[PDB]
C-alpha cells in the first residue's frame, strides 16, 4: 500500500484525532504518534476507568476457550521469554530515577464478587525500591501481598529483600529467615532401636538413603518415647552398660530432636527425647526407675546387623543418669 | 485476507479466518506481533508488545481477562531452543519464562533487571521428563546487578541463599521467631497465677509448632495434685529475672480436650524451692516441663516437670 | 506521507467483523464493543494446540528480543501491572468466583523437541480460598513445579490468605509449615578457653554480626567444643576451674546456638551433646572421659578482646558440672 507512514483519524472535522500509525520502519502505535516497538499502545487509560477496563491492552477468554491468555514465545538457545516491567518517575517525556519505596512492577489478580472487582487486587506479586535508584545503585525487592478471608484488601504477607532474608509476616527481615510466628514439621511418630541376645529390632522412620540424602537436617515433633538399647556392641559399655530406655507410649508424649549425620558410608542420627513415662532396664531387664525419662542418642544403620543400632546414648530417669557408650 | 504492505515489505495482515498478524504472514493466534527486534534494541524499547502509563492513568497495564468456572486468565511463557521454524527441546539449566522490573535511575534502566521471578529447566526435556524450577533474583542495595536469592527446586525444596537445596527448608543463614517473653505457672497454697503468652485456642490451632527465643528463666510449680510426688514433689523453678536470660524451647501439643506444651529452658539465674519454700540451690537452671490449660482451675498448670539446678537433679510428677 | 481518516467507528470484514476502531479511539479485534484501547477477543477453542492456545502472543529467534511483552509507566502514583481477570459464568453476565477456583496464572511452557507440557512446566498461581462477596475476596498464592523425570507441574508451596507459607503442605497451619527437614549451615566446632596460659577463641561469627542477627537460631553437626573460662567467667560454683574438653570424632554432635547480647556487645546460648569429650580442672587432670553434655553463655569481652565463658553447667558421663 502506503510507502511509509499510515495514519487512521477519527472525528477529524469535529477535532483532529489520530488513533493509529504503521511506521516505514513497520512499527505500529495505537495513541502513541511514534511508537518505538513493534506494537506500542498508548491511548489515555483515565483513572475514572472501572475494572475489568483499567488497562491499556486485554486478552479475553470464555468458558471453555483459551483465547482469554497473553504470551511470549522464544525458540532461543540464548534469549528467554519475558514478562519485562518498566517503572520511572516523573513522566514518560523526562523519566527520573525512582525513589526508595517506590512500587516498579506488580502481578495482580482481580476477582469478581458478582458485583465487582477488589481494589487494590486480591493477590500481588510487587517488585519495590529498597532504595532510590542511582547509577551506582539499584537495589530491590519482592513481596507477596494476599487477602486474608472476610477482608477486602490484600496485605503484605512475605518479602525477598534486595539483603535475601526472607520474612514471613515480617516487612523488614534481619534474619535469613525471619518468621512472625510458629515452625511446624511432620510428625515422624516414635523411635525404636534394641539389640540385644534376643535379636535386632528397629523402627525408623526413614530408611538409610533418605538420611544419607539429608545430611544436616533437623526434625522435631511430639510423641512417645523411645525404645533403646544395645546390650551388646554399640552399647556394650559404660557406668550403665546395657540399660533399655524402655518408654511407655503416653497421650503426653514428648519432643523428639533428631538430626542427621553420617558415618562416612551409612546414615548415622543424634536423637533427643524428654518426656513420660519412661523406666530404665538393665540388660537382665529388671527395672531401675519409672517416670520422667531423657536420652541423647547416637544411631546408625548398621550394614552387617541389616538394621539401625545404637552406638552411643547417654540420659536421665528420674533424677538418676546413666551413660552408655 | 486484507494485507497491509510498506514501499514493499508486508507489514500487517488480516486473514480470512479473522487472525492479525504484525510482522508475520501467517498469525497463529487472534494476535501475533512479530516484527524482528534486533538485541541491538536499548531499554526500554526490547519488547514486541508494550502497554504504557502515565501520570495518573491505569494504561501502562497488560491483561488477561477470562470470564469461567474452568478456564483461568493466564500469563503464558513459551520457550524452546532452535529457531522457530525448527523448535528443538530445551537443555538442562535452560531458562524458560521471566517476570522482570527495570526501574530506571535517572539516566538508564538496570541491565538484567532489579528484581526477577524466573522459571528454568531442571533437566534436557523430553516426551518422558518436563522438570522445572522457580527462581527469585533481587538486587542488594548500593549494588546494579539481580542476584539468586530464593528456589523452588523440581523436588519441591525451597532453597534460602541456597542453589540447590537439599533440604525440604534449606536456609543458608540464621533462623527468627518471635520473642514471647517469660512464661510462668505456679499452683500454691497461695493460689493460681500464670503468664502465657497464648491462649487455649490458639494453641490448640497450632498443633506441632516449635517456638524458640531467649528470655529470662520461668517460674513453675504446681504443689498440690499434678507435680506433688516423685522424688522432689512440691517444686519452684523460681528463674530470676537476669540480662543472660536463657534460650526457650515450646513446642506444642494436646491433651485431646485442651491446649498442652512441652517447655525447655537453660540460663542463669535459679533457686530451687520446696513446697514449704526454702531454698535448696541457686545458681545454673535447666529445666523441661509439660504444661497444659486445665479448665477445672480456669488456667495453665504443670502435669509434670523434670529439671537440674545447678549440679542438682529434681523431678516431679 | 499519507494517511486516512473517519467520523466515527471503523469496521473491518473478511467475509464478519475482524477489527475495528471505534470514535472514541479503542480498537477492538474480535470484538464489536472494545472496552481499552487494544482489547482482542477472539475466540480460541479447546482444540487449539501449543503454543497457540492464547490470545494475544509476542514473539522472539535467536539473539532478537522481540518475545517479551512489557508495561511501561513513568509515575510516582502508578506502576505497571500485569493484571489478571477472573470472574465466573460468561463475559456478558460474570458471576462471583467460588471457592478454590483459581483466578490468575503465570505458567511457563517448555518444549520436549515434540510439544509443549499440558498444564505448564512451572506456574505461579492465584487461587480464590472462598467464595467471593461483597464482604470477603479471600484469596491465596501456590507455587506450582515439575519434578525430574515428572510430565506435570505440582503443587510446592502455598502462601494462604492467612500468610501462613507451606513448603509440601496445602493447608498450612504455621507461619512456616514444612513437610520435611530444616537444615542450616555447618558452623564447625566453638571453642572459648580462658586459662593462666591466656585467652584464645574459635568463634564463626563476628560482635558485629552477633549484633546484627539477635534471636536467630542455629542447629548442626559437629565435634565437641572445648570451653573453660579459670579466670573470670566460669571462676566460681561448684566446679570452679572446669575444662570441657571435646574429642573431635566422626560421631559428633548437635550444636544448637541462640544469638543473644549484653547490651553493648554480643553474647550466645550454647548447647552440645555427643561423643567423647573429656572433663578436666583448673590444674588439667581428668575427672571423667566419654558422653559430654553441655550449656553455655558466652559473649564477646573487649577487656579481653575475645570472646570469653561467662557461666557454664553441663554432664560428662554421669557426674554433673556447674561454673560461674
Amino acid at each position: 500500500a502506503v510507502n511509509g507512514n499510515l495514519r487512521f483519524y477519527t472525528a477529524a472535522a469535529g477535532t483532529d484525532s489520530e488513533r493509529m500509525r504503521i511506521t516505514g520502519s513497520g512499527l505500529v502505535g495505537i495513541g502513541t504518534p511514534a511508537p518505538a516497538v513493534p506494537l506500542q499502545v498508548a491511548t489515555r487509560v483515565p483513572s475514572s476507568a472501572v475494572h475489568p477496563n483499567r488497562a491499556g491492552i486485554q486478552a479475553v477468554g470464555e468458558g471453555t476457550d483459551v483465547g482469554g491468555r497473553i504470551s511470549a514465545l522464544v525458540s532461543s538457545t540464548i534469549e528467554m521469554a519475558t514478562f519485562s516491567g518498566y517503572q520511572s518517575a516523573g513522566t514518560l517525556a523526562a523519566p527520573t530515577a525512582v525513589t526508595s519505596g517506590q512500587s516498579l512492577t506488580s502481578l495482580t489478580a482481580f476477582a469478581y464478587n458478582g458485583t465487582q472487582y477488589q481494589s487494590g487486587g486480591n493477590a500481588s506479586i510487587n517488585f519495590v525500591a529498597t532504595e532510590a535508584h542511582t547509577a551506582s545503585a539499584g537495589g530491590a525487592k519482592i513481596i507477596f501481598n494476599t487477602t486474608n478471608n472476610g477482608a477486602t484488601g490484600s496485605t503484605e504477607k512475605v518479602v525477598i529483600d534486595q539483603n535475601g532474608n526472607v520474612g514471613v509476616g515480617v516487612g523488614a527481615p534481619t534474619a535469613k529467615m525471619d518468621v512472625n510466628g510458629g515452625i511446624k514439621q511432620p510428625n515422624y511418630g516414635i523411635i525404636s532401636a534394641v539389640r540385644n541376645s534376643g535379636g535386632v529390632t528397629a523402627s525408623m522412620p526413614w530408611t538409610n538413603a533418605y538420611v544419607l540424602a539429608h545430611q544436616g537436617e533437623m526434625h522435631q515433633w511430639v510423641a512417645g518415647g523411645p525404645i533403646l538399647q544395645d546390650s551388646v556392641t554399640g552399647c556394650n559399655a559404660g557406668p550403665d552398660a546395657g540399660v533399655k530406655f524402655d518408654s511407655i507410649a503416653t497421650s503426653w508424649g514428648g519432643p523428639y530432636k533428631v538430626i542427621f549425620h553420617t558415618t562416612g558410608s551409612n546414615g548415622a542420627i543424634h536423637l533427643e527425647w524428654s518426656g513420660w513415662q519412661v523406666s530404665l532396664k538393665n540388660s537382665a531387664g529388671t527395672e531401675l526407675a519409672i517416670g520422667m525419662g531423657q536420652v541423647f542418642a547416637t544411631l546408625h544403620y548398621d550394614p552387617a546387623v541389616s538394621n539401625w543400632r545404637v552406638e552411643h546414648m547417654f540420659g536421665r530417669i528420674n533424677n538418676t543418669n546413666f551413660t552408655c557408650w
